[PDB]
């Protein structure tokens, strides 16, 4: 059920990691591969500790091995974008999130941060804030959810949501380790809780301003993957890992601007929702790496989910595409929540689509070029 | 016999937890679900360490997932009530016990603290003190008591009560960890001992004044559940886990007021016992989440238990519904013990019933409204 | 799958190693055996900590037991050459790399450092720099790659290159321990990454000047072997451990001189490549302990490999024998990479061949004597 | 999951059973113990093979060991009632079903055949026929249904009813062996099928005339118990072995007389149903060894069950207390089915109650004495 | 990997089944459930051995448990259609294939034999013959192909087609037992062979005239399911059990009439192929229980498969929709092969579609009514 490498003696590794480092510094480069969902990592040595991301040098990798290029010139380039403290090796080591460029210096197909940053720069004065709730499921190496009976199912749902106990919460050690690691690294993690389906968990990232939302979410995903690798289990972001009566995984997003946060911002909130109501198909396309095929299995209308083909909104409505918190309605200001995005969505795409539809008043089936 | 998540490497978790936290603080919210017996937990990040429970903000959760609401408006609200140090994450993190309210700000069905607080406030000048002895049994994940032979039984009772040795005490590590964690968290734990049935233990909480007794007992139960989850076993509060000659689990309660603690308080103790003798059915109803069905399996009159259908009292009588300690009788003052409450009772209900019957002189089959 | 000695309790060993050492110092002597691939080690006690390699004494060993001599006089002598901090015993203990000599003080057959040092001394003023990328595969004690299914294969290649996750990276603990140990010991390790074939990794050593490259690479190999022994697995440098579609292991080498590193050094780089193009067979002979038989299984022309029988070169060409980085071509200066050397090559031989062909303008089928 | 004795080598047992017997004959006496649910067996040697049940001698046993007597005179007596061929030892050995009498020759409290025989004799000229469908569940020695995931559940119901395949039918070998053994012994077994709940099966007995129905059903139950003992599993007749959404077990009974079977017997069927409609509580009391408490867990009104508190009848109605098959309604003659009896019912009690209510026109809350 | 019930002792079952039966006879009724893919079975006792299928009585079952009806009248009826010898219980026991009818005697939705029989009767004078090659895969109870490495893959395809040896053929015991059982029962089995993908096999049925083809194929499928259940494995007819480079499963069908079999029948074969070329979508719809979705995963145009979207035909072409054997072309008479049908097809649907298109000259998107 667990990987072979997880059965090695970890005391030896701790003893080795207790050695003083010296004066060299390790930096780990992270980037998104050609599938648009996976991550790749790489390590290099630095003479001294960098103080800002601008001080890190550029690097490169073979694109033909990551399904990002082919032919005689498959080399690609990594440009640092964000820097965080390394929780697996501690200070002064660093984690670096990088953008991918082709040999001719054009952004790669899956490099969606390049356009998102430019779009965000156009509405900086409005100070858009974001918050996302990432749900995921822990799986064993055999493809079965962690802690489930062999070739079987646990009891019916109901006792696992926010549950406590050896028979209600599965793999809380991973959750605690991930929370502490994210706090140490500097990620803006807001909370966690156990979900309805056993072995399914959730963590919230935010509030984040502008482009930092995607950086924080991607770094959190990478940290979760590394922690699960340490424990020997697999973390999956599939929107519907188990068919049937079991719950799916979503990536609900909170959105607000300076106008909405101010008293009587409910008018702007309703204006934004009205604008969003006319681009349901476009947003559904932008909320899935596969263009919407994956989210179809999740958004069926059953359980507390909204149908994929229909748009709806309301106040304190958990079955609607867009939900307005009751507190926001009472205090006529705040934010609104979008419940459509899938668990394996790309935050850059979601934020860019929201900004384009709500603030830039874009219309049609394609994005503007500016 | 043990949960799958208990077989993960705990050294890795310790290494992760050794990381310095920084400046953010974690707070865990705890509340009672719709069954009136289980507990639910949730974590969020705070900007700075709170100094008093009044500084914590409110929160909310989906009531339809905890069998506490249904329909279009299932949102519920959590209001902090008590704060304790977190023993699983250490300082400056906190544990928070919260009350549950409906979307219209009315207390939920299982929110019994709301009325208990007012009832206690009505008689604050008398300074009522409480003390409860919680008994529980450790179980494996297969439903069999921890340490018992597979599909079998241990030797007859007699050597296990307060026993020491590998063949007499089962799971003392859980007991020691729970004791130390409760002491660290600030819970008013008074002692522990092994019980007659193997794998059955007990801990005493008190003396506590007024409403604090329920808070302390609930927090102790939550800590026990978390510790057992860490070790991979299950702690059950069922009054009669194993049918037959094996002992049940009770929640004996001690009660006294300022008058009873002074000289010649035995007169007031006897008056209170006489008052209690006329509301046996009411108290039996109030001493069980199921209205008394569960306690029927325990209170059969055999062993050192009193019959459910008959009320009795005496001095140094272990088979009576109410017992007066011999020392109290000799010194004409002190307290008296109620042996009726079941292991899975709700402390708020028990304390409220005792206060209503003994101090407010209430009568009838229903509580007063005031 | 793991060695028996790896199942011993390592906590006991750590407890023993925690004892204070005192005033004596341990020194470990390392030398290359008669096969030209393996390493041998030996420990002795010293009165005080040596400050430089010149202070260490000479030693000896029985050559008949290492396939390095035979007959009546099989004794051999060890002469210290380089000193490093000991990462397995920490300071003040040391690691010592030694040369092997016969009973008559003539260098042994596998002692290639003797000639390499003189050759490097002949061209010291030009300041040649080197950099090598060592690839290796982790194997179980049963001869199967670590983490692979029993008598089976993992999924097709593509997700493992620079992968993260319990199902994409095998044995990262060994890699982390080796990296930290190399950093502590003073080896000039530059980076690491996961390779295309699962359970295959690599690390980069450099830049190193002159003879130090071989010392650093050999010490890194020894440290890797010791770490893998601690974890209970085997590290193999075979160029083609698994036949079929799975990738082989190489030892790509970077080379540059003072002239090449200055402005318009591309001219000298091209001249060196032109010189190299005429000694393909000689270099292939010098790049393999077996004379080229082992490298035949790797250099087949398929995948990202060049054919053994044909020489080629180009800019940003990963299928050529010699590759010129695109950045170097753009900035008309830098270094060039040789992709022919096998994983189990001897760094001294490779560096000596490169120096002889490029700087000394040697020709013919045999090396010059001077 | 299986018995320890089931792990003994069975080839040895077969070799021993291959020995020729000789002249002596083995007879196994079977009787119902004091719980009214279990069976007890006992073997003795006979000089020659008996041809009729009248040739067998009487026997006795200690009643204090079977909860059927106590005190100074606890000896009970066995009187043979029916004889069958022995399928476990083959011819000429026999199985004998016996009645239990007290030391003073009065029938035992659990001996219901004594009165049932007289009641049947009173109405012999009407030729009442009976048929019963016995449902049961196969369980492991650990208390979990055979073949279910450990501490878990299989998939939802729907594919297991009359299913075929390794993932749809559990323990078919027991069913096949029991069928063949019943056919060999002479029991009037009519068919079998897999039931809705996995590991749940069913077999039909009949048509049987008068008192032979109970004898045949009891012998079939004993044979099933012996076969399951041979295989190492447990057969349980509990009406609701698994709480929740899983189906219970019933003992539906068929009934008809000579008048009903003739042309236009539907009139008599309707008269009998009308009579039965006024003794629902009496029949519920008679259909359960515990007086109706066990059947309460099954007859909840959900699934294909009727409510215990209400009586209903109809044609081709599977949710009613009494069902008239559609073919019977079309042809105006045949039988009707009673779906109330529990799986662990006593056939003698059921048949006696049906005869008393339908043919003898008895009324009131107690049986007549005659 | 294998079922729990497969671990029960089988010598006990053989001993029980060695008992002489007697006069009564067992008959097993078989029918197709509401999914159109699965089978259900049921056993009853008969007084004497039936000689022809006309002597067997009708039966019934609850349709609400097989997804074939719902509501107040869910009772269905079984009408015997074909009879075979029982290989699991031997003579004189029988297997009975039955048709399903609703409570009003209308055929069920999945009862396709009713219309197929009439269609065959309309063209009886032309003597159509059929033959099918059923492919299947053996799976363990964990969902992985039988004999494959745990969480892994075997070597690449190429040595498994018609292979012999412990490392090339998996589960040949099931194949041998199924062959012998089919021969005993009277099924017209023509041969078997191991397929390209390891653990994949195939058997051929035919030549069969008219309606008997479907009966024979269904009985063979049932026998295979029972044998696999005996061995504890699962046989799956999924057209693409393993995604990727592994071969799918098909049900290639042969077809010919009296005119085609005569001299110069190639003209009629070509006419039939020309007719078939214009109803590709109709036949694709008729060749899959799901209307063509399952076959989409198989007919991708790669390997020895044709594209689902295109129709093609040729002589000795394995990549075409229709193949004319080279021997048939040389001899100018014989048959042609249709390679489109899926492995989980319904033979009645396939044969009916072929007859309607080729002999009745039907056109359009719907079948005629006659
Ligand atoms: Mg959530
Ligand atoms: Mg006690
Ligand atoms: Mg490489
Ligand atoms: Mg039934
Ligand atoms: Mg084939």
């Amino acid at each position: 059920t667990t990987s072979a490498s997880s059965h090695l003696n970890k005391g030896i590794k701790q003893v080795y990691m207790s050695l003083p480092q010296g004066e060299k510094v390790q930096a780990m480069y992270i980037w998104i591969d050609g599938t648009g969902e996976g991550l790749r990592c790489k390590t290099r040595t630095l003479d001294s500790e960098p103080k800002c991301v601008e001080e890190l040098p550029e690097w490169n990798f073979d694109g033909s091995s990551t399904l990002q290029s082919e032919g005689s010139n498959s080399d690609m380039y990594l440009v640092p974008a964000a820097m965080f403290r390394d929780p697996f090796r501690k200070d002064p080591n660093k984690l670096v999130l990088c953008e991918v460029f082709k040999y001719n210096r054009r952004p790669a197909e899956t490099n969606l941060r390049h356009t998102c940053k430019r779009i965000m720069d156009m509405v900086s004065n409005q100070h858009p804030w974001f918050g996302m709730e990432q749900e995921y499921t822990l799986m064993g190496t055999d493809g079965h959810p962690f802690g489930w009976p062999s070739n079987g199912f646990p009891g019916p749902q109901g006792p696992y949501y926010c549950g406590v106990g050896a028979d209600r919460a599965y793999g809380r050690d991973i959750v605690e380790a991930h929370y502490r690691a994210c706090l140490y690294a500097g990620v803006k993690i807001a909370g966690t809780n156990a979900e309805v389906m056993p072995a399914q968990w959730e963590f919230q990232i935010g509030p984040c301003e502008g482009i930092s939302m995607g950086d924080h979410l991607w770094v959190a995903r990478f940290i979760l993957h590394r922690v699960c690798e340490d424990f020997g289990v697999i973390a999956t972001f599939d929107p519907k890992p188990i068919p049937g009566n079991w719950n799916g995984a979503g990536c609900h997003t909170n959105f607000s601007t300076k106008a909405m946060r101010e008293e009587n911002g409910l008018k702007y909130i309703e204006e934004a929702i009205e604008k969003l109501s006319k681009r349901h198909q476009y947003h559904i396309r932008a909320y899935d790496p596969k263009g919407g095929l994956d989210n179809a299995r999740r958004l069926t209308g059953f359980h507390e989910t909204s149908n994929i083909n229909d748009f709806s909104a309301g106040v304190a409505n958990r079955s609607a595409s867009i939900r307005i918190p009751r507190t926001v309605g009472q205090e006529k200001k705040g934010y609104f929540e979008d419940r459509r995005p899938s668990a394996n969505c790309d935050p850059f795409s979601v934020t860019e689509a929201l900004i384009r539809t709500c603030l830039l008043n874009e219309t049609g089936d394609e994005p503007f070029q500016y």
